[PDB]
């Protein structure tokens, strides 16, 4: 019931996927600059110009919309997830650790801007842990590391 809880807390996010999408990626890039290089479209953008950047916010919106779809599946996510693992391993070539980095940023932003309290934070970290474990498994099956 870490999923039942999370969906309760998701409302404020789904109310504005574009602003929160922009916040989450800004924070990722400011706190973990090495991750900006993994986005050819965004690499080399001045740190001063990230916040409020429309192309970043638009991609952030896509990120969150897809995470929303994953959360709403409440653990029966294989059919949504596998395609995400497919693209991220073979087209974008993203090492698993980066998924841990954005999960921790999402928790921090939701805590600060969307009312995610200590309890919600725990439930979300548990859900994210499940998803990343599943992503790891799919990466394995694709032969894209360990
Ligand atoms: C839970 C986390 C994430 C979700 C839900 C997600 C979702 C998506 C979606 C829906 C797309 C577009 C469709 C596709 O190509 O699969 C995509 C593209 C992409 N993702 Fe992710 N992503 C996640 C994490 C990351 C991370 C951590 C990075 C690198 C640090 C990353 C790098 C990329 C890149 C480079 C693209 C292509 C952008 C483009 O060409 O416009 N993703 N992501």
């Amino acid at each position: 019931a870490d999923f039942d809880a999370v969906l309760k807390c998701w409302g404020p996010v789904e109310a504005d996927y574009t602003t929160m999408g922009g916040l989450v990626l800004t924070r990722l890039f400011k706190e973990h600059p090495e991750t900006q290089k993994l986005f050819p479209k965004f690499a080399g953008i001045a740190q001063a110009d990230i916040a409020g950047n429309a192309a970043i916010s638009a991609h952030g919106a896509t990120v969150l919309k897809k995470l929303g779809e994953l959360l709403k599946a409440k653990g029966s996510h294989a059919a949504i997830l596998k395609p995400l693992a497919n693209s991220h391993a073979t087209k974008h070539k993203i090492p698993i650790n980066n998924f841990k980095l954005i999960s921790e940023v999402l928790v921090k932003v939701m805590h600060e801007k969307a009312g995610l309290d200590a309890g919600g934070q725990t439930a979300l970290r548990n859900v994210m842990g499940i998803i990343i474990a599943d992503l790891e498994a799919n990466y394995k099956e694709l032969g894209f590391s360990g």
